[PDB]
């Protein structure tokens, strides 16, 4: 009796067995009881919510069963700490991974509703800036699919990356109020709310050190379920929210907003460091809370065993404070000896580097750290002293090496090099692509690689074949399925078997049919939502990614102006029709990126209205590029632009998405482009321009953009057009800053790759003129994209870093 | 087909038929699917939520059916506009009104859970300061129970009235974060979000006037269901939330908090005007949005008929801007002629006055109104000019009357008298108790009553017998039920039949048993939650209400010190044991009220620890008095303190709650005390002190507190104790401000009612010495409390103001 009567309370029976009858029944239940509405007044969004709740209900039993499982079994747990999780929409992905997509589709049909229309109501969970944030998301999905006891820990931003609008040809930012109508996926967990301390001071009592007189901010966790692919595994992504603890009474209540501002907005900086204190607060916030929850879970089924049960993976140096924080807790609170604590920390943490550009790396002024986190700065200084002590003993007399490896950067404003802190405190540091990992060992991390070679590894990036194929390209996924089955969805290497169809007329006809369907659908979407008309019988040339100087959208601009100038030159000469699409957001305070977006639209203003050009060349800027737009435009792309200056793009992932969806790649030998060309065969790729050693040689003697301007008539014509106001009649000097940078301050040598790029583009159109051959080369790409599935990347992290074994064994 | 297939989507079948089996089934469903939890990790609060969701599900079918009904039938709609709705908890009230209390109680029993424990997890929706806010709440409940198409419109405050804590004997305020774990009762309605304009300017174009260049703030409505008593009627309370519309990008996103601050906190001022701009914003916010929604509903099944379909009731002058706003919309937007629009407005609005104290009435400086609401000030000036024109024609030559009746108050700071605006723009102005309504006609509103006598009415306040008897006092409700049935719950006048039992030994034994049970329960609650020990065999003397000078808690203080001094004087003389309880909150910036709370605890510090006093007299301050605490302490009260200075308390409602729950009243002839004494018979009451005419006479010759001090030795002793530091040893002069006020600046003549009060208290204890006679007099009170049920008050408002007929006919 009594406590035995609570056995009734169980997950035992849910909404049935996963079919149409019960699904409709539950959709109805949610529409009336959850939305307190009826068919007469239900709005489309209401219907979207009804469906989402019905679908989420299917997650619960598995969600609870999975966490119970990890508790029972107690496997080593993997913690992915990141300040970004670019998740995009969840509805379709959840249905796909639970195998409910067809049933929901039928159920909503019989209820007279259109599921596709409803799925469009859901807005992106854009809690990320780009690559790094999307990778976290692909990683969550792969770890679930691989049966890993993995937890994604981040910040629940009230406002994700701003929604971009184009006004007058310029980018205008708008707050991304994504939680306005609520979030059907998350589940708050008040009982797990934790305190995070700021400021205060440090007093050294008999015992040890004490952090006193601090300002407290509470961290409330919100759980979102992450389902593996049909294995009945549902993992958790825990995002922390800032809550105030509990000039007059009124103002004091209004001021609660100050402490809760911590989790308000995602800093919109992609590959750029801004040392704003609010950002440092967000970083410590997610770290402190996350570590408390990790230790709690560790204590609930001494610290010697911590590394055997815990793996903390740092996505960049953003959550690097986890290293000194873990030490603070172990030494200050758990009273462990410094060295034993240090051993534990290094064995627990592993750091992932995502770039090599100096401006993108974190260097926090010490004054900011001493006022905001006094004891962390003290611990960092002690970590430094003991680390430098080791290099001094390993390289006696090498004082300059000491200076270069120090965690502290002397100068006008003393700063703390976060990347150095991570290497000292992690047992593994990794690059995200073979070429990037190698550059790390030879350049920026060279000193460290010499002191501890074992520490450095490579983990080439990936994307999940679920969201990035099955989800976004059902057509491609089905034709691939009719030939080789469905086992590829969680074994992408099987795509290899498609090579056997390179000469199959049916498959060749199918691949091209699917691509043109997607191109048709995307064109319909653009005209409906933006009243933008694009020629579906043109070659879709697409470059989507954040606007950057290093990504060289500018190089792409030079090419489209060349295409236009050549046409005007020889109007009656035939050219492969092209629809050049460029999309991506610019960080708010990044002037040049904002100038580039304006140049793109400026070019379009001329090109798209020239009667002699007509249907032959259209240049359009895809507004507000985000995960959901990527799922639409990438499957409709013919040519994938991946033209970053060699050695600047650590890896790239969009490149992989394009390859997996039937697009041929034109790019440099940079990041993962190198490994993609190796997998398909360079004969099936469109590699061009300088190689890393080539830019290095150019650097040694000096890059003089004037030389290329003096030597290339076609290039001179374009710059003259830009300078003279040909693309800005009403404001002639509008692009002077772009021209000036190109001519005298181009760190990315655009002019130096112009000629080879244009010629390589000629060969792309030459191949496009032959559909059959274009299609056959596409096949050889898709068939070799298998190594770029995040399941492979994750399996390597697991076995080579975390020390855990992946598994595709389903749960009941 | 197609649209005929959507007929399936219906409320048709819910969680069954309202019994234990299905209830458990649904509680379980909610615990797993709604809370994403299971029995192993479910927290008590989780269980509280599970139950609340299960119960709320029972509301939906009725909720939808009721609104559908009003749409179909299209009755005249009643809109209750108020800046406060003191709703307290909803769980029990919902169960009670739906007749699910027993089933839920059994269902939770079989699931091994304790419903009472779970109900305590829910916190108060304290969106009110006191009487005025509670009245709105009682009114919502009565209008539902009476089958009226009524809508409560207010502001969804993120923070209700602060939670009061006592530290060092003083009140400390804490933000009331009532939405922390969510609100299971409300349902947001994004699709009904509306824009509210501020600042800007007015330009007069050909057509008319235009309000341009304004700052916009969005108003998102949240619906809470309000169930009638077992009639299947569920009405709506719509509360608006502030949302920003859509120094750098980051700061701009953080600054969204400024516009959303509008609905952040409830101003904690009870009976006091503070002209803060943020308050004016809240007032316009609720008015603008509410009126847009009202006109929408009016247009969706010309304006001549507006008054026949709409009734806007102003709870005080807080939402008075509704008058100029309705004119603005009708003239500016709907282009109606001024006079036709004015006719419409007056016929639509009716104003309710709640006080007579000058400091509690609204007078907004014109400079504040011209910058924040330029066109409203213009419309107010035009309303004034035309109103003054009428009085001038009705009283030719009376220029001073013009000056006194003007909506504009000249002087250093020109201001707008809101009360005057309401009288000019309402077809009915009403007081809240017979004596109050009469004072209005003779004093403050005299000029207006002379110009338009038809306009002035009285509507004596009430409380709902559901929350205030059935809910809070099940014991009393049951014994009353076993004698006369249950029809009284919605026909309180039936309580009259209890007079027939005044000499029934069974009933007399029962009434006293129920009261002692409640006294026992309350004592248990106080010791458990506050480790406060109270003698259950003492007479519970209780004064709970907001701390005020006019409510005279100070007079009560003088009495308890007298009780203590008399005991010390004659230690071995027998005295009726008393537990004097005083509770209530002080507005943050109200010094004297804060000094009073400190004096109360100070007195307790001496009294409660004097060994010679022992169990004979205990003085305790009930911390954080709110609706839920009222439901606990009032049913356990023996003596109800209602001692405001005659003519200051417009009506009071707590007085009614005490009478309905078996407590005898000691009070002045003020507010509704007068009508309560009339109903029970003054022989069954404990009326004392000056009458209105007595304070007026004292005012004419001047109030000299020194006279009473010179003439009353016992009074002199107390003041000497206060001044000398007897109740504040460590800080001798701690209460000098209280003494000084009493001696020379007492607007409420405490000293003048001291003697009669003490003597009247003697007669209370004389009666308490005779349980049988005390109980019989209690019976005669409860049996005559029937006129004070809000159902009666509401029925009068309906028939005499709104022009609609109440009804107890159930819906299917
Ligand atoms: C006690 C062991 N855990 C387990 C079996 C969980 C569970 O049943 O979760 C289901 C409701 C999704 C889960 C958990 C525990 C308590 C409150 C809320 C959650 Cl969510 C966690 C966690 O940290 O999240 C566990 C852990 O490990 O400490
Ligand atoms: C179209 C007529 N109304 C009606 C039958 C309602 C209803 O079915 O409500 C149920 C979901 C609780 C209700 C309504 C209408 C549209 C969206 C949300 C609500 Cl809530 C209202 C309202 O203003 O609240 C109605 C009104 O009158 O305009
Ligand atoms: C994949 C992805 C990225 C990263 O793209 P790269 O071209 O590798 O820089 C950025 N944004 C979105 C929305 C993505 O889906
Ligand atoms: C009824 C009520 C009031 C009003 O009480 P009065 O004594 O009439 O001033 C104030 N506060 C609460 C919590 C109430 O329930
Ligand atoms: C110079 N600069 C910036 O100023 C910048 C930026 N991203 C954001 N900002 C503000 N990037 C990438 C950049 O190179
Ligand atoms: C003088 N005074 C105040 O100063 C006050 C108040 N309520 C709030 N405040 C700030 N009351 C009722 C009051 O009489």
């Amino acid at each position: 009796s009594d406590q035995e009567k609570r056995k009734q309370i169980s997950v035992r029976g849910l909404a049935g067995v996963e079919n149409v009858t019960e699904l409709k029944k539950n959709f109805n239940r949610h529409l009336h009881f959850t939305l307190v509405k009826d068919r007469n007044v239900a709005t489309p969004r209401d219907y979207y919510f009804a469906l989402a709740h019905t679908v989420r209900d299917h997650l619960v039993g598995r969600w609870i069963r999975t966490q119970q499982h990890y508790y029972e079994k107690d496997p080593k747990r993997i913690y992915y700490l990141s300040l970004e999780f670019y998740m995009g929409r969840t509805l379709q992905n959840t249905m796909v991974n639970l195998a409910l997509e067809n049933a929901c589709d039928e159920a909503t049909y019989q209820l007279g509703l259109d599921m596709e229309e409803l799925e469009e109501i859901e807005e992106d969970a854009g809690l990320g800036n780009g690559g790094l944030g999307r990778l976290a998301a692909c990683f969550l999905d792969s770890m679930a699919t691989l049966g890993l006891a993995a937890y994604g820990y981040g910040i629940r931003y009230e406002f994700g990356i701003f929604n971009q609008k184009i006004c007058g040809g310029w980018q205008m930012e708008e707050a991304d109020d994504w939680l306005r109508y609520g979030n059907p996926w998350e589940k708050a967990r008040p009982e797990f709310t934790l305190p995070v301390h700021f400021y205060g001071r440090v007093e050294h009592t008999s015992q040890g050190a004490k952090w006193v007189d601090t300002q407290v901010v509470l961290a409330m966790p919100y759980d979102t379920p992450v389902p593996g692919y049909r294995n009945n595994v549902v993992n958790t992504m825990r995002l922390w929210s800032a809550k105030a603890p509990n000039g007059g009474y009124i103002q004091a209540v209004l001021d609660r907003n100050l402490a809760e501002n911590i989790s308000r907005v995602l800093y919109p900086n992609d590959n750029f460091f801004e040392g704003k204190e609010l950002r440092l607060k967000q970083e410590y916030f997610v770290v402190a809370a996350t570590l408390q929850d990790i230790i709690r879970r560790f204590k609930s089924s001494n610290f010697d065993a911590f590394p055997d049960k815990v793996a903390i993976q740092l996505n960049d140096t953003h959550p690097s404070l986890a290293i000194p924080e873990l030490m603070r807790v172990l030494v200050d609170l758990e009273r462990l000896d410094w060295d034993k604590a240090w051993e534990v920390t290094v064995k627990t943490c592993a750091y992932t580097n995502h770039t090599v550009l100096p401006e993108a790396l974190e260097r926090w002024p010490v004054h900011l750290l001493e006022t905001l986190l006094p004891r962390h700065l003290q611990i960092i200084y002690e970590i430094n002293q003991r680390f430098l002590n080791r290099v001094a003993a390993a390289f006696p007399g090498d004082v300059d090496r000491l200076r270069r490896m120090s965690l502290v950067e002397e100068g006008a404003v003393k700063r703390i090099n976060m990347a150095h802190l991570c290497i000292a405190g992690s047992h593994a540091v990794n690059g995200v692509a073979r070429i990037h990992s190698e550059i790390l060992k030879k350049t920026i991390f060279k000193d460290f690689y010499e002191l501890e070679p074992h520490k450095f590894q490579n983990k080439t990036n990936g994307i999940t074949p679920r969201r990035w194929l099955v989800l976004c390209n059902p057509g491609l996924a089905e034709i691939i399925a009719e030939r080789i089955g469905e086992e590829y969805i969680s074994d992408l290497d099987q795509l290899r078997k498609l090579l056997s169809y390179v000469d199959d007329e049916a498959f060749i006809r199918d691949v091209a049919k699917v691509k043109q369907e997607n191109k048709l659908k995307f064109a319909a979407y653009l005209e409906r939502e933006y009243k933008v008309h694009i020629n579906p019988n043109s070659l879709f040339d697409v470059q989507v990614k954040r606007i950057h100087e290093y990504k060289r959208q500018l190089l792409n601009c030079l090419h489209v102006i060349t295409l236009y100038n050549r046409i005007k030159k020889e109007p009656n000469k035939f050219v492969v029709p092209r629809t050049v699409m460029i999309g991506g957001k610019a960080a708010p305070g990044y002037h040049m990126a904002k100038m580039i977006i304006k140049l793109i639209t400026a070019i379009g203003d001329v090109v798209n209205h020239d009667p002699v050009v007509g249907d032959r060349l259209r240049v359009i800027f895809l507004e507000n590029y985000r995960v959901s737009l990527a799922e639409k435009v990438i499957p409709a792309a013919d040519l994938s632009e991946q033209i970053s200056t060699a050695g600047t793009e650590a890896s790239g992932t969009g490149n992989m998405k394009f390859m997996l969806n039937g697009a041929l790649t034109i790019g440099t030998m940079d990041g993962a482009n190198v490994e993609m060309a190796e997998e398909a065969g360079e004969e099936n790729f469109f590699i061009f321009g300088m190689r890393v050693e080539d830019v290095d040689r150019l650097d040694q003697r000096g890059y003089n953009a004037q030389e290329y301007y003096d030597r290339i008539p076609e290039l001179r014509q374009i710059i003259e057009q830009l300078s003279s106001g040909f693309f800005s009649p009403k404001q002639p000097d509008l692009f002077k800053d772009i021209v000036n940078m190109l001519m005298h301050h181009d760190r990315f040598k655009v002019f130096a790759d112009y000629e080879e790029y244009v010629k390589c583009q000629e060969r792309v159109s030459a191949l496009y003129k032959n559909p059959r051959e274009w299609t056959r080369m596409v096949i050889r790409n898709i068939a070799t994209s298998g190594k770029f599935s995040s399941d492979r990347t994750i399996a390597q992290y697991a076995r080579e870093i975390w020390g855990v074994e992946p598994s595709r064994q389903r749960l009941p």
